[PDB]
Protein backbone atom coordinates (compact mmCIF):
# COMPACT_ATOMS: atom_id res chain seq x y z
CA UNK A 1 0.00 0.00 0.00
CA UNK A 2 1.46 3.88 -0.15
CA UNK A 3 1.06 3.65 3.69
CA UNK A 4 3.52 0.43 3.88
CA UNK A 5 5.67 2.94 1.53
CA UNK A 6 5.46 5.98 3.29
CA UNK A 7 6.78 3.78 6.52
CA UNK A 8 9.39 2.47 4.56
CA UNK A 9 11.25 6.05 3.55
CA UNK A 10 10.45 7.00 6.74
CA UNK A 11 13.14 3.89 7.78
CA UNK A 12 14.93 4.56 5.56
CA UNK A 13 15.34 7.91 6.55
CA UNK A 14 16.12 7.12 9.77
CA UNK A 15 18.61 4.80 8.73
CA UNK A 16 20.31 7.31 6.96
CA UNK A 17 20.47 9.62 10.02
CA UNK A 18 21.62 6.57 12.19
CA UNK A 19 24.43 5.88 9.88
CA UNK A 20 25.52 9.39 10.19
CA UNK A 21 25.23 8.91 13.78
CA UNK A 22 26.87 5.52 14.19
CA UNK A 23 30.27 7.17 12.11
CA UNK A 24 30.59 9.75 14.43
CA UNK A 25 30.59 7.90 17.08
CA UNK A 26 33.14 5.75 15.54
CA UNK A 27 35.09 8.52 15.26
CA UNK A 28 35.39 8.72 18.77
CA UNK A 29 37.31 5.56 18.79
CA UNK A 30 40.54 5.96 17.48
CA UNK A 31 41.63 2.85 19.13
CA UNK A 32 39.40 1.03 17.51
CA UNK A 33 38.99 -0.79 21.07
CA UNK A 34 34.96 -0.98 20.29
CA UNK A 35 34.81 -1.95 16.51
CA UNK A 36 34.65 -5.79 16.46
CA UNK A 37 33.13 -8.32 18.89
CA UNK A 38 35.34 -9.37 22.08
CA UNK A 39 37.01 -12.35 20.52
CA UNK A 40 36.33 -15.30 22.66
CA UNK A 41 39.26 -17.00 21.42
CA UNK A 42 41.11 -14.31 23.03
CA UNK A 43 38.73 -14.37 26.32
CA UNK A 44 37.19 -17.54 26.04
CA UNK A 45 35.04 -16.94 29.61
CA UNK A 46 33.90 -13.89 28.22
CA UNK A 47 30.27 -14.53 27.67
CA UNK A 48 30.31 -15.44 31.71
CA UNK A 49 30.49 -12.11 32.34
CA UNK A 50 28.70 -10.46 29.56
CA UNK A 51 25.74 -11.62 28.71
CA UNK A 52 25.04 -9.17 25.67
CA UNK A 53 27.62 -8.84 23.72
CA UNK A 54 27.72 -5.38 21.60
CA UNK A 55 30.26 -3.88 19.17
CA UNK A 56 30.37 -1.08 16.73
CA UNK A 57 30.61 -4.11 13.37
CA UNK A 58 27.66 -6.05 14.91
CA UNK A 59 25.41 -2.63 15.19
CA UNK A 60 26.46 -1.58 11.46
CA UNK A 61 25.13 -5.14 10.54
CA UNK A 62 21.90 -4.66 12.31
CA UNK A 63 22.11 -1.22 11.03
CA UNK A 64 22.35 -1.74 6.84
CA UNK A 65 19.21 -4.31 7.56
CA UNK A 66 17.36 -1.72 8.70
CA UNK A 67 16.81 -3.51 12.03
CA UNK A 68 16.86 -0.36 14.40
CA UNK A 69 13.06 0.93 14.12
CA UNK A 70 14.03 4.03 16.62
CA UNK A 71 16.41 5.88 17.75
CA UNK A 72 16.08 3.86 21.33
CA UNK A 73 17.00 0.50 19.94
CA UNK A 74 19.86 2.44 18.78
CA UNK A 75 20.93 4.05 21.72
CA UNK A 76 20.20 0.66 23.90
CA UNK A 77 22.89 -1.00 21.72
CA UNK A 78 25.63 1.67 22.03
CA UNK A 79 25.16 1.55 25.78
CA UNK A 80 25.51 -1.57 25.79
CA UNK A 81 29.05 -1.44 23.60
CA UNK A 82 29.76 1.09 26.84
CA UNK A 83 28.31 -0.63 30.08
CA UNK A 84 29.68 -3.70 29.17
CA UNK A 85 33.11 -2.67 28.84
CA UNK A 86 32.94 -0.60 32.14
CA UNK A 87 31.80 -4.17 33.88
CA UNK A 88 34.90 -6.04 32.56
CA UNK A 89 37.69 -3.89 32.63
CA UNK A 90 38.44 -2.22 35.42
CA UNK A 91 38.53 1.20 36.59
CA UNK A 92 42.36 1.80 35.77
CA UNK A 93 42.91 0.37 32.56
CA UNK A 94 43.22 1.69 28.69
CA UNK A 95 39.37 -0.10 28.05
CA UNK A 96 37.48 1.29 31.12
CA UNK A 97 39.07 4.84 30.11
CA UNK A 98 38.20 4.63 26.25
CA UNK A 99 34.54 3.40 27.43
CA UNK A 100 34.11 6.64 29.55
CA UNK A 101 35.70 8.71 26.83
CA UNK A 102 33.76 7.27 24.14
CA UNK A 103 30.03 7.97 26.37
CA UNK A 104 30.79 11.39 27.15
CA UNK A 105 31.83 12.55 23.78
CA UNK A 106 29.29 10.38 21.83
CA UNK A 107 26.15 12.02 24.53
CA UNK A 108 26.90 14.94 22.38
CA UNK A 109 25.99 13.39 19.53
CA UNK A 110 23.12 11.43 20.28
CA UNK A 111 21.61 14.93 22.15
CA UNK A 112 21.41 16.15 18.85
CA UNK A 113 20.53 12.99 16.92
CA UNK A 114 17.21 12.93 19.16
CA UNK A 115 16.56 16.74 18.52
CA UNK A 116 16.31 15.54 14.52
CA UNK A 117 14.58 12.67 15.10
CA UNK A 118 11.86 14.26 16.63
CA UNK A 119 12.03 17.24 14.89
CA UNK A 120 11.70 15.77 10.87
CA UNK A 121 9.43 13.19 12.55
CA UNK A 122 11.18 9.80 11.61
CA UNK A 123 9.83 7.84 14.16
C1 LIG B 1 35.33 -4.33 24.44
C2 LIG B 1 36.31 -5.06 25.31
O1 LIG B 1 36.02 -5.21 26.50
N1 LIG B 1 37.44 -5.49 24.73
C3 LIG B 1 38.59 -6.20 25.29
C4 LIG B 1 39.15 -5.48 26.51
C5 LIG B 1 40.34 -6.25 27.07
N2 LIG B 1 40.72 -7.40 26.26
C6 LIG B 1 41.86 -7.99 26.96
C7 LIG B 1 42.50 -9.21 26.32
C8 LIG B 1 43.34 -9.05 25.24
C9 LIG B 1 43.94 -10.16 24.65
C10 LIG B 1 43.70 -11.41 25.16
C11 LIG B 1 42.87 -11.57 26.24
C12 LIG B 1 42.26 -10.47 26.83
C13 LIG B 1 39.60 -8.33 26.15
C14 LIG B 1 38.35 -7.67 25.57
Amino acid sequence: SMEQVAMELRLTELTRLLRSVLDQLQDKDPARIFAQPVSLKEVPDYLDHIKHPMDFATMRKRLEAQGYKNLHEFEEDFDLIIDNCMKYNARDTVFYRAAVRLRDQGGVVLRQARREVDSIGLE
